[PDB]
DNA sequence: TTTTTTTTTTTTTTTT
């Protein structure tokens, strides 16, 4: 028999029951679906987790599916409770969804989660065959549904629906009146009629779903449409999103019939058309809510629009990196290259809730027009299709990216960000949407002339990249930090460190004296320093933290297509649900480290000489850049272009590696007895793999 | 219920049968007072004609009494006490116009007619005894309860159990 | 009190682990039982010095607790178990009952050392007839058994009371 | 005592 049947059967009858498990078997987890907790007592001082997770564990006979109890969420937050993993249970309890008709959930109370599983078998059958139904939904709670695991703007599960193809309605009978007459009178006529317009801008999706709130799949979704008469802003509210948002892209004719119009929002603005003779609406906004018969939407089709309309074309902002120089901070642009580099999926906690997060990651897109690479803060964008599984060597494409300029720092910050109303498209071969645009051509043109000239752009992915790279003197970058927060503790590190979740990334500044300084041949005279203050407080140290550890996913890996599924997902966000690899994959450590040096590892004393670390240092530059001086100082953590060397042809008489650490070496060893403050950058890897690599060191 | 009672973080107390929810045999000289219990509330003040019989004692249109159900929740931690009262007549459980012992409503749906004599069938205590044993057999056995629900003025809602489906 | 103990609450029931002396006989060392005999002897009132204080005393009195299980009475080293009332005015032919006894055993000594002990969260009760406080164990039963019956024998275990007993023999 | 941010809302009259 199967444990999973023992248990349930020994806790069927008694409901809410904690009970120990007459036997404990390991089990393995096949799945971790994330939702919204809700109907549970708020009252309690421990204010119950914003969210509770389902783990759907297997047993080799049946696989049945669980709700972790929600005190045990911190396992899921730190990826401690991965997906393909041998968990073992020591508590269990029923419970029954008084919402549905079924069986009781087995509740897992409290586990031991261990290692990975050798046996990941996925083709075990459901012991509750409700468990296994067509629409993944969450066991507790009505028609509830599951959110993606990490970000609530990640569209999860098999309610987003994608089989929305044009339909051919003939708009005979149909008013299809202008956007600017319904803005005249939307306040005096009853039945508003149809409407013609075609989507221009298509945001990322927001989810206001509250806890304790009668709510029903709450996303919205904005959208910019325009005709020939003006353009305004269409919102869809909850319920239309999942049938309609994986298929409504930009550039497709709608016919909105049965909409709603409001006095539209204060506290969102109406982004500004690509085109300026778009007049803009902004006293009036549409809302499409969800109608009995589906026919307030319909997606007319290319072939059905007559020039007689004069609809609005799309219309785009592309920008090359030239030009891009020249642009003021603020300003929208839109930008097609080639990538170049990709980075982790790194996530920051959003400033109106601390239990939601953003997913983002670091992209060098490239041009032929310049010699240095857009570098892109690529938020998710509700496309986890194309935002989970980007990889180098592809071309790609972004809708609305704002300028962000830093000229205060000596290496002047010009990286671009996605907006709200942002999107990501990846183009193979000739343009395949955006082909007529000019720009599309000649950088089509570029690729060409690069593959026939034996060129070949050099490529990185994942890795540790902390892009924005710190001023050049401590005073400038303190000026934007408050001073009460500016500085930590050697000591109080330790809570930080602890505090972090999945991919979460964190920079401090802690005042200490360098005491040694030891360098480790990373890649398959001195190398270490020792300072006589360590030799005599070495014995007098109250707590010596050890950080000084580099894991193997922190170093960027050269690029190989032929590994790319394994290059990608060894850097993407945790999988929900297990998917078995296929055949063997190769050893991480198996790809060529894209970086050029060895990382060190730095030992900090205290003022006080109470305390110590020991963290590490992974500088990303290469010795080109210490010849022509792209650094600010050997114990910076990164180059003035902020990008990785391209086709390296020029380290014949450039001093090597062990040359470079040497000097590293020496310049810390400059700073004897100098309270120096060093720049940490806390990420934690998921797993308790916590990394702390040293950034830079603000000397006097 | 025994082992339960005691755990129960709430128990709704909702198994009242209020004298104006029970159908009564139509009096022709108490026609208005009849009308104004069992219609809507008027809206200005109309003094009453004298002392009306209170609504007591009137003969009740139902044959059998009424009983006192209590349903716990499936997790043990929440109990009510609806009430349950039949409008089916022994006469309906001779020819088996009613689906079970448990529901509220015969398949006539229409109280006794032109009605000459009827001792075929126990009077209403033995068919309290059935109800009962009805009950019992559902000893531990997870059932759906349709509960119809009407609010009667002032604080007066009455929970009365329509029908309890068995697995 | 007990009446308005409700049975959902499911609170734990009072056990005891009473013993007797063929049990005792093979129970190892410090193994915490209780005892329900018949008190066939009683020692005087002897004190030892605390060895944390100087100017301290424990209060201590050996009983050999009795039944009809074997021929050899239940050696108890009764100390002072903050009950003066019964710890002063303890008598034989009288139900004693004890409540957390460690077994105290030395086998070096060619006359095997096998008493009772008691511990700090010990306590001491005097049975009437019937038991008393504990009637529902078998063992009190059948103690009570063991006592009708010795005593519709015409059969009385011989009684002691005070005197020098140095319990613990030299090897 | 401490403690912040977010959106959600559907519908049968007028003619002068």
């Amino acid at each position: 028999r199967s444990w999973i049947q023992k248990v349930l059967e020994q806790i069927m009858d008694s409901p809410r029951q904690c009970v120990t498990p007459s036997e404990v078997v390991p089990v393995t987890v096949l799945a971790v679906q994330r939702y919204l907790l809700e109907d549970e007592p708020r009252d309690t001082v421990p204010k119950p987790p914003l969210y509770c997770y389902d783990v759907t564990i297997s047993d080799g006979v049946y696989q049945e599916k669980c709700y972790l109890d929600p005190s045990l969420n911190s396992l899921v937050y730190q990826n401690i409770l991965k997906v393909g993993i041998q968990m073992r249970i020591s508590r269990v309890s029923c419970l029954y969804n008084e919402k549905r008709i079924g069986q009781g959930i087995l509740c897992i109370d409290n586990v031991h989660c261990g290692e990975t599983s050798d046996s990941i078998s996925l083709e075990t059958p459901f012991r509750n065959r409700a468990h296994q139904e067509k629409p993944e939904r969450p066991l507790r709670g009505g028609k509830s549904h599951y959110l993606a695991l990490w970000n609530n703007e990640d569209p999860y599960g098999d309610i987003w629906l994608t089989d929305k193809q044009p339909e051919e309605h003939n708009f005979s009978d149909t008013k299809i009146i202008s956007l600017s007459h319904l803005e005249m009178t939307w306040t005096n006529r009853r039945n508003f009629p149809a409407l013609l317009v075609r989507i221009l801008h298509k945001s990322k999706l927001r989810y206001y779903g509250k806890p304790d709130k009668k709510m029903i799949e709450p996303y919205q979704t904005f959208l910019e449409v325009a005709d020939s008469s003006g353009t305004v802003s269409v919102i869809m509210w909850n319920a239309l999103c999942p049938e309609w948002y994986k298929s409504l892209r930009v550039g497709l004719v709608l016919l909105l019939q049965d909409y709603s119009v409001k006095k539209s929002y204060p506290f969102r603005i109406q982004p500004v058309p690509v085109d300026p003779q778009i007049k803009l609406i902004s006293t009036m906004e549409i809302c499409l809510n969800l109608r009995d018969p589906p026919t307030n939407i319909i997606i007319i089709p290319e072939k059905q629009v007559k020039p007689e309309w004069r609809l609005p074309k799309l219309n785009h902002r592309f920008t090359t990196r030239s030009e891009l120089d020249d642009m003021p901070e603020n300003c929208i642009c839109d930008v097609i290259g080639l990538l170049v580099f990709v980075g982790r999926v790194q996530r920051s906690k959003k400033k109106e809730n601390r239990e939601d997060f953003w997913s983002y990651r670091w992209i060098h897109i490239a041009d032929g027009t310049s010699e240095q690479p857009f570098i892109v803060e690529l938020f998710s964008t509700s496309q986890p299709e194309i935002f989970e599984n980007i990889y180098p060597m592809a071309y790609f494409v972004c809708t609305q990216l704002k300028v962000v300029r830093n000229d205060n720092q000596v290496p002047k910050l010009l990286y671009l960000t996605t907006t709200n109303e942002s999107g990501v498209f990846i183009t193979g071969h000739r343009g395949q949407p955006y082909t007529y645009d000019a720009k599309v051509k000649n950088f089509i043109q570029w690729i060409r002339t690069k593959s026939d000239s034996g060129e070949q752009k050099n490529m990185v992915i994942g890795g540790y990249y902390p892009y924005p790279p710190v001023p050049e003197t401590f005073s400038k970058y303190s000026s934007s930090i408050k001073v009460e927060s500016l500085l930590t503790a050697i000591s109080e590190v330790r809570k930080e460190i602890e505090d972090l979740q999945y991919r979460e990334q964190k920079r401090i500044a802690i005042q200490g004296i360098i005491t040694a300084i030891k360098y480790i041949p990373h890649s398959s005279i001195s190398d270490r320093w020792e300072s006589q203050l360590w030799r005599e407080k070495k014995f007098g140290l109250i707590d010596h933290l050890h950080y000084s550890r580099v894991y193997p996913e922190s170093i960027p890996r050269k690029f190989m297509f032929e590994h790319r599924k394994f290059l990608s997902d060894q850097y993407n966000s945790q999988p929900a649900k297990y998917v078995p690899p296929e055949g063997r994959p190769p050893k991480l450590d198996d790809f060529k480290s894209a970086r050029s040096l060895g990382h060190f590892e730095v030992t900090i004393l205290g003022l006080n000489h109470e305390i110590a670390i020991d963290v590490a240092f992974l500088p990303m530059y290469c010795p080109e850049d210490i010849r022509t001086s792209q650094i600010d100082t050997l114990l910076t953590s990164m180059n003035y272009s902020c990008a990785y060397p391209q086709d390296t042809t020029g380290n014949d008489r450039l001093p090597g590696p062990r040359a470079v650490a040497g000097d590293i070496i020496k310049a810390a060893t400059e700073l004897d007895r100098v309270h120096i403050v060093g720049i940490l950058d806390i990420c934690n890897l998921g797993n308790n793999k916590v990394e702390v690599y040293l950034h830079k060191i603000y000397s006097p």
